[PDB]
């Protein structure tokens, strides 16, 4: 690619209107449901005029996003859709969000980091 600089002008949400259900069925496909519950974790924080949300996401590797909003759904819609952009490069979601086998998951994690288990 020849261009790639930090900052998306156009609404993710657009392509990603659903990421709080999206992104999570992601990880839970791969790992599990249950598990993503500490894989997305949230952050909110109080200052500024708006609220923002980090979503600091662990799978497949140690990553993290902002999401902005008017109220707390707002904001913490946007962190999750900030994520799903990077999910559909990666290969997780792929061209038309189209999730995988579990099998496949494990492998695509696995490329990303290899935790305590040797698999």
């Amino acid at each position: 690619g020849s261009s790639g600089s930090s900052g998306a002008s156009r609404d993710l949400l657009k392509e990603f209107p659903q990421p709080k259900n999206l992104l999570n069925s992601v990880i839970g496909r791969a790992l599990g449901i249950s598990h993503a519950k500490d894989k997305l974790v949230y952050v909110h924080t109080n200052g500024p005029k708006k609220k923002k949300v980090t979503l600091h996401i662990k799978w497949p590797k140690s990553v993290e996003v902002e999401g902005y909003g008017s109220k707390k759904i707002d904001a913490e819609r946007q962190a999750a859709a900030a994520a799903c952009q990077l999910f559909k490069g990666w290969g997780l979601l792929g061209p038309r969000n189209e999730l995988f086998d579990a099998a496949k998951y494990r492998v695509l994690a696995d490329r990303f980091g290899s935790g305590p288990s040797s698999g």
